[PDB]
């Protein structure tokens, strides 16, 4: 009953990161990628999810595929 809720790296604990479409697939099968909250709320606009849990967390360079987010001096 789950598919692949594992321990989100780009944000960090509490937030899960799921992928769907990255196992299965052709070699450029396009992997959709799905993140839950520790409350419930399931988000997949990335930076839905990013204004979601609050200036704890930000998603505006994060790949929402690759699980990664860059940051070139946020001044």
């Amino acid at each position: 009953m789950a598919e692949d809720w594992l321990d989100c790296p780009a944000l960090g604990p509490g937030w899960k990161r799921r992928e769907v479409f990255r196992k299965s697939g052709a070699t450029c099968g396009r992997s959709d990628t799905y993140y839950q909250s520790p409350t419930g709320d399931r988000i997949r606009s990335k930076v839905e999810l990013t204004r979601y849990l609050g200036p704890a967390c930000d998603l505006t360079l994060f790949d929402f595929k690759q699980g990664i987010l860059c940051y070139p001096a946020p001044k």
